[PDB]
């Protein structure tokens, strides 16, 4: 007679918590949605086998639009669990579906699991450090969102670093690279002109967390802007003013130009 | 040859995900450390018994001063593990210590769990909307830092949420209570008189995330200045100006007074 929202992690199957796995093994009904994120190390057939139960997966419209009709009925007389890519409530809308599970009387439960939004740590930048964060989202017709350029430089003039989310058409199997978010904010930069991005940048690339093998790389964006991330999904930060230990670590393990070693006080 | 650098999550044993554990369990030695955070809703024992293996816990000394001693030179000839609280390197000084396996010719890996940076989604605050982050000090000596006061001076200005560590004495197993906090806030407010943190300001309380009944509590600082939050470890968050989802998220799920949603929306 309850509701689990569990996260399944950043990569593949196994980046579920185990609490996650325990509670999702024992529920009666389990359905997912893969259209928020990317799980680039895993398949739903994976994921149902280590859960051992047939996965129903939703899309956007199911959710936003049925979830009440979908999945909350069938709360009400069992178990049922709601898994999705990273943790659920993150950079997602999926909050708000816990207050359509109170109203139709469904108690919920939330089960974390590791989250890009945290993963930024390896990345060596002071997690304390990131200001607001923002979402680079695909230009559609003549419709060009930029509101992310000014959070950036909001951010850098606070000496704050930036978390970019990138845009995800999963329907399309589209997921913006961090190479695309680069380029169209260089496009933002030309009708702004507040030189806040441009080639000269130094910006940070998180590809594939979650995995063993992460793609960790820093440099300008002259440089970057065309260098193989390797496969999505990919993260873009603009770094704010650096300590000498995140210089040094970018130096050390994201192969970033000895130059920013030397940091402007 | 190889040094994992390993996860544990939110609150108990089960918070560390599949892939941990697993890899936990196939290493020939396991090292832990439990000064940046302890999980409250387990014991050193339980986590032993779940890894199957003999944990070393290691100080904060042992770890920033003999690392390299310590840890590194069995990581040489054996699979090690260092165990750590949330989601790896989001301490601030852990990123560092990759540096320290590179130049000792260990390579390290980052397996992810569950962070209370991301974790504090469960309040229904949007997560792009946090800022700055910091931690509340007990004041000592000729000692009364204020910093944190500024941070939130600076985020809810521009309408961001701040995210607040509370103190902790881990040796001695002493934690600041969110009502411990407030009221320091309201001294250094007192003191500043920056209008920034008053009885009339909107705050949010989350205790034992992690747990599957965790304290969810927001309300005005003269409501919630002496509740009783329960047991440790408690989180406080200064919302900037809330969106009507979050702030009907905080009146349906964290029993905040309807009053929000007109005054701080
Ligand atoms: N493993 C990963 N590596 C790099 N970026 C990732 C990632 N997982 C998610 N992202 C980034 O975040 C976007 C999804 S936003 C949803 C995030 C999710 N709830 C979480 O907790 O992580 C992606 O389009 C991508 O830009
Ligand atoms: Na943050």
């Amino acid at each position: 007679m309850v509701l689990y929202f569990i996260g399944l992690g950043l990569y593949d199957e196994r980046d579920i918590t185990v609490k996650g796995l325990e509670i999702a093994k024992k529920c009666d009904y389990v359905f997912a949605e893969f259209y928020t994120s990317l799980m680039a190390g895993t398949t739903l057939g994976r994921i149902q086998k280590l859960i051992g139960k047939e996965i129903r997966v939703l899309s956007r419209e199911d959710v936003e639009l049925n979830f009440e009709n979908i999945v909350l009925p069938l709360a009400k007389e069992n178990d049922v669990a709601f898994l999705t890519p990273g943790d659920p409530l993150v950079a997602t809308t999926h909050a708000e579906l816990r207050i359509r599970a109170k109203r139709a009387g469904v108690e919920s439960y939330v089960i974390h699991a590791p989250s890009i939004y945290s993963a930024v740590g390896i990345t060596g930048l002071h997690i304390y450090k990131f200001g607001k964060s923002a979402t680079v989202a695909y230009p559609e017709g003549n419709w060009f969102p930029m509101s992310y350029y000014d959070v950036i430089k909001e951010n850098a003039e606070r000496g704050l670093h930036t978390l970019l989310f990138l845009d995800i058409k999963a329907e399309k199997r589209m997921y913006m690279t961090a190479n695309e978010a680069m380029e169209l904010l260089l496009k933002v930069e030309d009708m702004k002109k507040g030189g806040v991005f441009t080639d000269d940048t130094l910006v940070v690339v998180l590809a594939r967390a979650g995995s063993l093998n992460p793609t960790i790389r820093a440099g300008y964006v002259k440089d970057l802007i065309r260098e193989d991330f390797g496969d999505p999904p990919h993260i873009l930060i603009v770094p704010g003013k650096l300590h000498i230990v995140e210089a040094e670590y970018l130096v050390e393990i994201a192969g970033a130009p000895r130059e920013i070693l030397r940091v402007n006080v």
